[PDB]
C-alpha cells in the first residue's frame, strides 16, 4: 500500500512543479 | 509500517511544496 | 495500480515541463 | 521501534513546515 | 493501461522538446 | 535504548518548530 | 494502439530534432 | 551509559525550546 | 500502420541530420 | 568518567535553560 | 509501403554522409 | 586528574546558572 | 600539576559564582 | 490511520474551495 | 483512498477554471 | 501508540476546518 | 480516476484556449 | 516510558482543542 | 480518454496558428 | 534512572494541563 | 487521431513556409 | 553517583508540582 | 497521410531553393 | 511520392552547381 | 507583574514628552 | 500583556517626536 | 496584535522623521 | 496586514530622504 | 500586495540617491 | 507585475551610479 | 518585458564603470 | 531581444575593462 | 546575431588581458 | 561567421599568455 | 579556415608554455 | 594545410615538455 | 608530409621522458 | 618477510576494527 | 629494505588504532 | 636513501600518534 | 641532494610531534 | 640550487618546532 | 636570483623563530 | 629589479626579527 | 487603507508641482 | 495605486524639465 | 507606466544634452 | 522603448565627443 | 540600434586616435 | 558592423606602433 | 577582416624586434 | 596569412639568438 | 614554411650547446 | 632490527597485562 | 643508520617498561 501513498505524493509533487513553474513564467515577464 | 507514516509525511511535505509554490507566485506578483 | 497513478504524475510532470519551457521561451525574448 | 517514532517526527516536521509555507503566503500578501 | 498514458506522457514531452528547441533559436540569435 | 529517548527528543523538537511556525505566522499577520 | 502514440511521439521528437539543429545552425553562424 | 544521560538532557533542552518558542508567541501578541 | 509512422519519422531524422552536417560544414569554415 | 560528569552538568544546564524560558515566559507577559 | 519511405530516408542519409565527408575535408584543410 | 576537577567545575557552574535562571524569574516578576 | 592547582582554582570560582548568584537573588527580593 | 487519510482528503477539498473562490474572484475581475 | 483522488480531480478542476478566467482576460486584452 | 496518530488526526481536521472558515471568509469577501 | 483525465483534458483544453488567444494576439501585432 | 507517549498524546490532544476554539473564533468573526 | 488526444490537436493547431503568424512578420519584414 | 522519566512525564502531563485550562480559558473568550 | 497528424501536416507546411520566407530574404541579400 | 541522579528525579518533581499547582491557580481564573 | 508527405516535399524543395540562392551568391563571390 | 523523387533530383541538382562554383572558384586560384 | 507597571511608567513619561514639547513649541514662538 | 502598553507608549513617543520636530521647524524660522 | 501597533508607530515616526527633514531644509535657507 | 502599514513606513521613510538629499543639495549651494 | 509598494519605496528611494548624487557633484565642484 | 518595477528601480539605481562616477571624474581633478 | 528592462539596467550600469575606470585614471596620473 | 542587450552590455564591460587594465598601467608607472 | 557581439566582447577581453598582462611585466620591473 | 572571431580572440589571449609568461620569468629572476 | 587560425593559437601557446617553462627552471634554481 | 602547423605545435610542445622535465630535475637536485 | 613531423615530435616527446625518468631517479635517491 | 609483517598489521587493524565495533554497539545502546 | 620499515610502521599505526578503539570504548561509557 | 629516512620518519610519527591515542585515552576518563 | 635534507626535517618534525604529544599528555593529566 | 636553502629553512623550523613544543612540556607542567 | 635572496631571508626568520621559541621556554620558566 | 630590492627588505626585516627576538630573551629574563 | 495611498499621491503631485516651479523659476533666471 | 505610479511619472519629467533648464543654462555660459 | 519610461527617455536625453554642452565646452578650452 | 535606445545612442555620442575632443587636446599638447 | 554599434565604432576610433596620439608622444621622447 | 572590425584593425595598429616605438627607445638604452 | 590578420602581423613582427633588442643588449652583458 | 608564420619565424629566431647568448655566457663562466 | 623548420633548427642546436656547455662544466667538477 | 620485534612483543605482552587486569577488575564488580 | 633503529629499539623498550609499570598501578588498584 505504501506504493500508492507514494505515487500520491507524486501527484501532488507534480502539482507543485506545476505552480512553480506558472511562477516561474509569472517572475519572468 | 513505518514505510506507511514516511509516505504520509511525503504527502504533508508535497502539499507543503504547493504551499511554498502558491506563496512564490504571490511574492512575485 | 500504483503505476497508472505514477503515468499520472507523468502526465502532469510533461506539463510542468511545457511550462517551463515556455518560461525559457519568454524569458529569452 | 525506533523507526516508528523517527516517522512521526517526520509527520510533525512536516506539519511544521505547512505551517510556516502559509507564514510565508501571510507575509508575502 | 499504463503504457498509453505513458505514450501520452511522452507525447506532451516531445512537445516540450519543441519549445525548448525553439527557445534555443530564439536564445541563440 | 538510547536512540528511542533521541526520538522522543525528535518528537518535541518537532512540536517546538510547530509553535514556532505559529508564532512566525502570528508575527507576520 | 500504444505503438501508434509511440511513433507520433517519434514524428514529434524528430521535428524538436530539426529545430535544434537549426538552431546549432544560426548558432554556429 | 553517558549517551542515556545525554539523551535525557536533549528531551530537557526540548522541553526549554517549546517553553522559548511559547514565550515567542506570548511576546510576538 | 505503425511501421509507416517510423518511416516517416525517420525521414525528418535524415532531414535533421542534413541539417546538422550543414552546420559543421559552417562551424568548420 | 568524566563523560558522566559532563553529562550531569548537561542535565542541569538543561534545567537552567528551561527557567530561563520561563523567565523570558513570565517576562513578556 | 514501408519500404519505400525507408529507401527514401536511406538516400536523404547518404545525401547526410555525402555532406558530412565534405565537412571533414573541409576541417582537414 | 584534571578533567574530572574540571567536570565538577562544570556542574557547580551549571548549578550557579540554575541559580542565576531562578533571580531571574524573582527580578522579573 | 599546573593544570590541576588551576582547576582546584576554577572549583572556587564557580563556588564563587554561585555565592554571587545568591547574592543576586537576595537582592532582587 | 484511515482518519489520517480522510483528513488529507479534507486538507485537499478545502484548498479545492479556496482555489474555487479564487476563481470566480478572479472571474468578477 | 478515492476521497483522496476525487478531491485530486477537485484540484485540478479548480486549476483548469482558473487558466480558464486567465484565458478569457488575456482574451479581453 | 494509537492515540498519538488519532491525535493526528484530531490536528489535521482542526487544521481543515480553518482552512474550511478562510474558504467562507474568502467567499464573503 | 475518468474525472482525474476529464481534468487533464479540460487543462490541456485551457492550454489549447490561451495558445489561440497568444496567436490571435500576435497576429494583431 | 509508555507515560511519555501519552503525555504526548494529551499534549497533541491539547493543541487540537486550541485549534479547534481558534477554528470556532474565526468561524465566529 | 479521446478528449486528451483531441486537445493534443488543439495544442499542435495553436502551435500552427503560431508559426503561420510568425510566417507572416517574417514576410513582412 | 526511571524516575528520571516518570519525572519527565509529570512535567508533560502538567504542561498538558496548563494547555487544556489554556483551552478552556480561550473557548471561555 | 487524424486531427493530430492533419495538425502534424500543417505544422510541416509552417515550416515549409518560414523556409520558404527565409529563401526569399537570402536572395534578396 | 546515584544520589545525584535521585535528585535530579527530586528536582523535576519539585518542578512538576509547581506547574501543577501553577495550572490549579490558571484553573481558578 | 498525404498531406504530410506533400509537406515533405515542399520542406524539401524549400531546402533546394535556399542550396539554389546559396549556389548564386556563391557565384558572385 | 513523384514530389518526394523531384525535391531530391533538385537536391543534387543544387549540389551540382555548388560544386560547379567551387571548382570554378578552384580554377581561379 | 513588574513589567505591566513599568510599561504604565513608560505610557505616562511619553505623555510628559508629550508636554514638554508643547512646551517647547509654546516657548519657540 | 506588556508588549501592548509597550506598543500604546511607542506610539505616544512618536506623536512627541512630531511635536518636537514641529517645534524645530518652528524654532528654525 | 503588537506588531501592528508597531507599524503604526513606525508610521508616526516616518512623519516624523519627514518634518525633521522639512525642518532642516527651512534651517539650511 | 502588518507588512503592508510596515510598506507605508517604508513609502513615506523614502519619501524623507528625497526631502533630506533636497535639503543636502540646498546646503551645499 | 506588500511587494508592490515595497517596489514603490524602492522607486523613490532610487530617486532619492539620485538626489544625493546631484548633491555629491554639486559639494564637490 | 513587482519585477517591472524592480527594474525601474534597478534602472534609477544605474542613473545614480553613473551620476556618482561623473562626480567621482570631477571630485578626482 | 522585465529582462528587456534589466538589460537596460546593465546597459548604463556598464556605462558607470566605464566613467569610474576613467576616473581611476584620472586620480592615478 | 534581451541577448542582443546583454551583448551590448558585455562589450562596454568590456571596453571597461581596457581602461581598468589602462589605469593598471598608468598606476604602476 | 548575439554570438558575433559576443564575439566582439571576447576579441576586446582578450586587448583588456593584454594590456594587463603589461602592466604585470611593467609592474614586476 | 563567428568561429573565426573566436579563433582571433583565440590568437590574442594565446599573445597575453606570452606576455604573462615573459611577466613570470622577469618576476622570478 | 577557421581550424588554420586555431592551429596559429596553438603555435602561439606552445610558445607560451615554452618560456614558462624556462620560467619555472629559473624560478627553480 | 592545418595538420602541419598542428604538427608544428607539436613539436614546439614537446620542447616545452623537455624543458619542464630538465626544471624537475633542477628542482629535486 | 605531416607524419613525419608528428614523429619528430615523438622523438622529443620520448627524450622528454627520458629526462623524467632520470628526474625519478634524482629524486628517489 | 615485508609480507609477513604486513599480515601481523593486518591481524592488528583487525583487532581494531572489532573494538571499534564494540564501541559502536556500546554507543549506540 | 623501506618496505620492511614501512611495514613496522603499520604494525605501530595499527596499535594506535587498537589505542584509539579503545579510547572509544571509554569514551563512550 | 631519501626513502630510508623518509621511512625512519614514518616511524616516529607512528610512535607519536601511539601517544596521542594515549593522551586521548587520559583525556577521556 | 634536496630530498636527503627535506627527509631530515621530516625526521625532526615527527621528533616535534613526539614531545607535543607528550605534553598533550602532561597537559591532560 | 634555492630548493637546498630551501630544505636547510625547514631544517631549522622544525628545529624551532622542537624547541616549542619543549616550551610547551615545560609550561604546562 | 630572486629566489636565493628569499631563501637567505626565510633562513633568517626561521633562525628568528628559534630565538622567539627560546624566549618563550624562559618566560615559561 | 624591484624583486631583488624587495628581497633585500626582506633580509633586513629578518633581521630586525632577530633583533626583536633577542629583546625577548632579553626582557624576559 | 486606499485614503492612506491617495494621500500619497496627492502628496506625490504636491511635490511634482513644487519642483515644476522651481523648474520655472530657474527657468526664469 | 495607479495614481502613485502617475506621481511618479510627474516627478520624473519636472526633474527633466530641471536638467533641460540646468542643460540651456551651460550652454549660455 | 509607459510614461515612467517615456520619462526615463526625457531623462537621458537630458543627461546627453548636458554631456554635449560639456562637450562643447571642452572643446572651446 | 525605442526613445530608450536612441537616448542611448546620443549618450554614447557625446561620449565619443568628449574622447574627441581630449584626443584633439592631447594631440595639441 | 545600429546607432548603438555606430557609437560603439565612433568610441572605439576615439581610443585609437588617443592611442595614436601616446604613440606618437613616446616617439618624440 | 565592419566599422567595428575596422577599429579594432586601427586599435591594434595603434598598439604596435606603441610596441615599435618601445622597441626603438629600447634600442636606444 | 584582413586588416585584423595584418595587425596581428605588426604585432608579432614588434614583438620580435623587443625580442631582437633584448638579444643583442644580453650579448653586450 | 603568410605574414603570421613569417613573424612566428622571427620569433623563433629571435629565441634561438638569446639562447645561443646564453649558451655564451654560460660558456664564460 | 620552412623558416620555421629551419629556427627549430637553430632551437635545438643552441639547446644542444647549452647541454655541451653544462657538460664541460661537470666535467671540470 | 631484531631488537625492534622484541620490543613490539614485550609492547603487545605489556597490553594483554593491562587487558588480564582490566578483565579480573570486571570480575571483581 | 643502525643506531637510529637501535634507539627506536630503545624506546620502545621504554615504553613498554612505562606500559609494565602502569600494569603493576592498575593491579595494586
Amino acid at each position: 500500500q505504501a506504493k500508492i501513498l507514494e505515487a500520491d505524493a507524486e501527484i501532488l509533487k507534480a502539482y507543485a512543479k506545476i505552480l512553480e513553474a506558472h511562477a516561474e513564467i509569472l517572475k519572468a515577464q
